[PDB]
């Protein structure tokens, strides 16, 4: 039938959360403007797995997940090369057999960079203890600031019947 439009996360895109509190947005059974999280963004690095970047925003999917946070160059490079570090061990980790895209874009901002460096998370997981999270965010104030990129992790699910996420033209 006639699908609704998914609302793009403009607000979180103009101010990405600290990686310790990365945010997820789930897109399902809707029309979505992919340009907001791809073309319109000032791209620093776009890396895709299971799909080409030129094909990404042109087809439909079973579902689309957007994970948004900030990330500095070291952690970004380790993320791309799949090398373990504090970011992927304690803050945000790609799921097994990741199908989708990593989109890093310019924020032109060197700021407090709140990254957990203890208490391991599982892939696709997050820190859940609010007290500890608060200590990480607080500790960010008393540690070197980092020059930082925005990061949108786009997880794709293959189309399988009706109720899809389709791009706007
Ligand atoms: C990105 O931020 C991390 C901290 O979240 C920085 O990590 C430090 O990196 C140096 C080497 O450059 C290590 O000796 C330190 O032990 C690291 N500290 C922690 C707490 O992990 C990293 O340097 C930052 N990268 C940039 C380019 O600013």
């Amino acid at each position: 039938g006639i699908q609704s439009y998914c609302t793009p996360p403009y607000s979180v895109l103009q101010d990405p959360p600290q990686p310790v509190v990365w945010r997820r947005y789930m897109l399902y059974d809707c029309v979505f403007d992919f340009t907001v999280v791809v073309d319109s963004l000032p791209t620093h690095q776009l890396q895709c797995y299971g799909v080409s970047p030129r094909r990404l925003a042109s087809m439909c999917y079973g579902s689309v997940t957007l994970d948004v946070m900030r990330i500095n160059e070291t952690h970004l490079n380790n993320l791309f090369n799949r090398v373990p570090d504090t970011f992927s061990l304690y803050n945000y980790a790609l799921p097994d057999n990741f199908y989708g895209c990593l989109h890093a874009f310019y924020l032109n901002s060197t700021a407090p960079y709140a990254v957990a460096n203890r208490f391991p998370i599982k892939p696709g997981g997050r820190q859940s203890n609010s007290a500890f999270i608060d200590t990480v965010i607080n500790a960010a104030h008393y540690s070197p600031f980092s020059y930082v990129y925005g990061l949108a992790v786009i997880t794709l699910k293959p189309a399988a019947g009706s109720k899809l996420v389709c791009p706007v033209a």
